[PDB]
């Protein structure tokens, strides 16, 4: 049954270009000068929570999101994904649940799960491949002083800063994953397990109506480390504190862990999972457009001559 359920999950991700191992017929898409963008990633310490809660049908999404979000910031469209599950002994139902999350993420990203491997607690590793029109690569090179930074909200902690989280919730506060602590509105275990947002579909819609000069996926190192990766040399970012909603989970962690402001921004996404750089005149229109489709967005700052990220207000 587990195997049967596993095949059903994979089948949902299929797209017409997949030709029965699965091959991907790129020629069907009609790219003139195709450039392949790939990436690999592991969930990380967040996996430890999956173990403790015996809930494995969502971490697969985090895995897919980490690989896919990094691909789309370069302007690529995700094509296919492959997973690698390592474990002591393989329990069918367990593997089936891990794959289900991967498939769900793949469905959200629009990429097909064309391959997998279960080799004999566990560890998950994902690999995504995307493609972009060579002359349509988003490099951030055209970003100039004065451009606006529009941030799209994260769903929560996403997949970074879990080492610190585990230290705070287990070593320091000695909390229970089943308890509800204010300002959180659900059990801590559930909050810490919320899957990472996948921005693939949204960005594909946005890019059809607007010119995105650059993008940054907020992962390791937070806003501080990732925003500069999309900016040209000589250009820095000025973030306006209080221009976007800092999710409760972060206020919770700051309190329960007696954390300093700088450490926070150096580890957590603080509420923003993807930052977009656009010309000044595009900022408000973009935000309004997203608003009408039920997507919140915030003008979190602007770029300026210099380098690095600084905060104000």
């Amino acid at each position: 049954q587990a195997v049967a359920l596993m095949k059903e999950h994979v089948q949902k991700t299929m797209r017409p270009e997949v030709l029965g191992g699965g091959l991907f017929d790129l020629s069907a898409l009609g790219y003139r000068q195709p450039v392949l963008i790939s990436g690999t990633d592991g969930v990380g310490t967040k996996l430890k929570l999956a173990f403790l809660l015996d809930r494995h049908d969502t971490i697969g999404i985090d895995c897919v999101a980490m690989c896919v979000n990094d691909i789309i910031v370069q302007g690529a469209e995700p094509l296919f994904f492959l997973d690698y599950i390592a474990c002591g002994k393989a329990v069918p139902e367990k593997i089936a649940a891990i794959v289900k999350g991967v498939a769900d993420g793949c469905v959200e990203a629009g990429c097909a799960l064309i391959g997998g491997e279960t080799a004999e607690e566990y560890d998950l590793a994902g690999f995504a491949v995307g493609v972009a029109e060579k002359e349509r690569l988003i490099t951030g090179e055209t970003i100039q002083a004065g451009d606006a930074l529009v941030g799209l909200p994260s769903s929560g902690l996403h997949s970074n800063g879990y080492s610190l989280v585990r230290r705070i919730v287990f070593e320091q506060a000695k909390l229970s994953l089943d308890e509800i602590y204010e300002p959180l509105d659900v059990p801590l275990g559930e909050e810490l397990l919320k899957p990472t947002r996948i921005y693939a579909k949204l960005l594909r819609s946005v890019r059809e109506r607007f010119t995105i000069k650059g993008m940054a996926h907020i992962t390791g190192g937070g806003l501080i480390e990732n925003i500069p990766r999309m900016l040209p040399p000589g250009i820095g970012a000025r973030i306006q504190l209080g221009s976007w909603p800092i999710l409760p989970i972060f206020d919770f962690l700051r309190e329960k862990g007696s954390l300093e402001e700088e450490e926070m921004f150096s580890v957590f996404n603080m509420g923003i999972g993807l930052v977009l750089a656009v010309s000044p005149e595009t900022a408000a229109p973009l935000v309004e457009w997203l608003s009408e489709r039920g997507e919140p967005a915030y003008i979190i700052g602007e770029v300026a001559k210099g380098a690095g990220v600084s905060f104000a207000g």
